């Protein structure tokens, strides 16, 4: 367990796929493609219970996401930039919905409403 910015319940996913995304400027595109082993492979997510609805489970995603890969790299010789942290915005959001359906119908299952 730890509880480092929030994680005290907290979960993380194995390793993923890599979304595609399309900012549409032609350095964004690019941008992505070209950094994306600075991002991790991986999403940080809370456990499926009550609602957990994408809403508060995405904004709990990318928070702790960023948060422990961001707040606990620019301190320690990192420095994430808002560019490349917009770019983590999406690919966290991406792959936490990604997580978000796998956890979703483990717990509708159970909740079934046909």
């Amino acid at each position: 367990g730890s509880v480092v910015g929030g994680l005290g319940g907290y979960m993380l996913g194995s390793a993923m796929s890599r979304p595609m995304i399309h900012f549409g400027n032609d350095w964004e595109d690019r941008y992505y493609r070209e950094n994306m082993y600075r991002y991790p492979n991986q999403v940080y997510y809370r456990p499926v219970d009550q609602a957990s609805n994408q809403n508060n489970f995405v904004h709990d995603c990318v928070n702790i996401t960023i948060k422990q890969h961001t707040v606990t790299t620019t301190t320690k010789g990192e420095n994430f930039t808002e560019t490349d942290v917009k770019m983590m915005e999406r690919v966290v959001e991406q792959m936490c919905v990604t997580q978000y359906q796998k956890e979703s119908q483990a717990y509708y299952d159970g909740r079934r409403s046909s």
